[PDB]
């Protein structure tokens, strides 16, 4: 396995300010115990973030939110990224739509992605769905994602996905 | 508004064959109407199914499934495509993945996509996701999709894909 | 016709820096023109420029240029982005690889690109090449595009991607 | 090195039909040769063929060529495909615009495209940009491959793209 760890949507307006819950607060341990033992090894980290224009196509389903520019689009400082770190604004719900994601994966010779963010429901599964199709191994970290809606999440990961689940306390590196 | 109708793994497989949902029979008979007003009317018919190699990303989670060759993979004769429906083969769950779909919708001028078949809560679904991105509207047809997992699954298109349900028996055109 | 207009990697280390060329410093003046009349007409106006990682795909063939992070990736003083104006980062030849240009023309009714920028053999090629498949008409502003290797390059435009070659003096707006 | 073959346009067409360069003829002992190489070698072999509809982008400029369903269209018979060549239709330049291309060439777990077919400057330039894009290493076999318009096309390859080019009587494996 040669895994990279990418960490959707910790970004201050879903975990600090105007779309925050405490599903969300309660990824940000966890999700800093993920990053830093991803770094400690070496291996790929990317953050993905909303960073939207008013026309992208979700702003008429949502309203305006983690925009371009706007302090609410900003990582989280909990786990505020390092040197070394990649940092990619996305205007979709997926982590590829649009960006280089799978650029920088398949640079480092990626087999597997390691999901961990905001939320299990949209951003997180939507990035799943990418990965799958671009033939990646998928692992999600559970106490690392937060869900919205859907309290079935993970057994739609594990089915749909073939996702296998992990804790952030578990480690195969 | 201008539509086309994106008709979603009507196949054997899915409706007579192995995979096949206990509702997924109940859509044929909305799935005809629907196609057959899109005819009439003149209107792009895309029928996208999956086409599988042994190898497919997906293969592993569902094994072998619809696939290329087999008559699984081929559309019910309840729903015959005509010339010139489209037909595309796909080889992941979203009808735009590794497809032409998006070049015939912008083809035709197409600003709006109409989604039946199967399954309302996988492709249908994960369809609906990259129509998003791309700036299309959506419609689903309620009676003419069928769930496999997600009891929810109008919710979840209302909700995070904008979308807007109808059902067969309806005509904006 | 609705277009946008697509500015190519008109950035320091092509005109003023390390690779600087006069005929790059040439196309600044009818940039600028072409430039001022699309804002003074309201129409998109979208920088893309090389931001480049070591390790993108093309820096095994040219070595380091137009980094992320360094004034090398900048765009040039001269035509310095204004407010509305869009600036996407890059990192290969074509604007839209890995980027959302196609998002932003879509999402502005946009059915006509035209094209400055360097240069007419590489990347302002490369993205008319893409912008075709997307089926966006194309025009380019000759006395805007420097040229590199090859002398024929409008009659490669015009041949090969229908393009229709402008002077920076002319206006269909 | 894990390479595939993607033989673009060797059809009716481009070949014995309407558009034909001169020197299309000449490539198909060299074809042959590569493809049966490949073959006796277990590695993968993709067809990439102009399939068009008549409102495809490239029918304003190059009028109606190489058309779904036509023979035109067809793969010449001195390099009919074997089972399981694989055999894509595709609607521009680039064989992986629209196509499932990638998807292949990822599941067989690839890292080189060797190119061969028509024309050198035209869709077989167009397939090199998007291997480099995508991090494939590319290998240009020169008498396999058929110019139209650039009779620099070889240096083309080589600065741009940096291909390695071979003859069809060398071989790697
Ligand atoms: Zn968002
Ligand atoms: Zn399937
Ligand atoms: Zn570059
Ligand atoms: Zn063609």
């Amino acid at each position: 396995m040669k895994p990279a760890l990418v960490v959707v949507d910790m970004v201050n307006e879903f975990i600090h300010g105007r779309l925050a819950t405490p599903e969300a607060m309660k990824t940000v341990g966890p999700a800093r115990k993920v990053i830093e033992t991803f770094r400690r090894s070496g291996l790929p980290v990317v953050y993905v973030n909303d960073s939207h224009y008013p026309d992208d196509p979700e702003i008429r389903i949502w309203g305006r939110h983690s925009m371009k520019g706007d302090d609410g689009s900003e990582v989280i400082d909990e786990i505020r990224p390092s040197a070394g770190d990649y940092v990619l604004e996305k205007h979709a719900y997926s982590g590829f739509y649009g960006t280089n994601l799978d650029m920088i994966l398949r640079a480092n010779g990626i087999d597997t992605v390691v999901l961990i963010g905001l939320d299990a429901d949209i951003c997180v599964r939507h990035t799943a769905a990418d990965a799958l199709y671009r033939n990646y191994r998928i692992i999600v970290v559970e106490d690392a994602v937060a869900a919205r809606i859907d309290p079935n999440w993970k057994d739609y990961f594990t089915r749909v996905y073939g996702a296998t689940v992990k804790r952030s306390d578990e480690i195969e590196g």
